[PDB]
């Protein structure tokens, strides 16, 4: 039933960089999915409580979000790309997981995964 402690988004002892690829990240790839028409359900944390989802962090063991991502990449949160791009596929995934084929919450993550993709397959090369 409760929420857990929401993702980490600052540890000082993690090592971080700062690459062109993590800044396409944030200013190409984040806000595209960000202002799109279906992010809403994604720009936070799940909250099992308010949606009355008692079940979602039994199932649900890596959660992740855009939320949290915006403040990974505004805080410089992370050592590369990679991580970053675990990140957004974590969070379809575990869309995926927890709701059923042709559900509303499936829908717009699909719509936001296709939009993800169009945006990584041009990643720039690193440096
Ligand atoms: O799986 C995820 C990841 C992000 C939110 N989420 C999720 C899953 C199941 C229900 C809810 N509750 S909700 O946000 O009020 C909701 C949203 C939409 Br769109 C359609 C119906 C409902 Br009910 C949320």
């Amino acid at each position: 039933s409760m929420n857990p402690p929401p993702p980490e988004t600052s540890n000082p002892n993690k090592p971080k960089r700062q690459t062109n690829q993590l800044q396409y990240l944030l200013r190409v790839v984040l806000k595209t999915l960000w202002k799109h028409q279906f992010a809403w359900p994604f720009q936070q944390p799940v909250d099992a409580v308010k949606l009355n989802l008692p079940d979602y962090y039994k199932i649900i063991k890596t959660p992740m979000d855009m939320g949290t991502i915006k403040k990974r990449l505004e805080n410089n949160y992370y050592w590369n790309a990679q991580e970053c791009i675990q990140d957004f596929n974590t969070m379809f995934t575990n869309c995926y997981i927890y709701n059923k084929p042709g559900d509303d919450i499936v829908l717009m993550a699909e719509a936001l995964e296709k939009l993800f993709l169009q945006k990584i397959n041009e990643l720039p090369t690193e440096e």
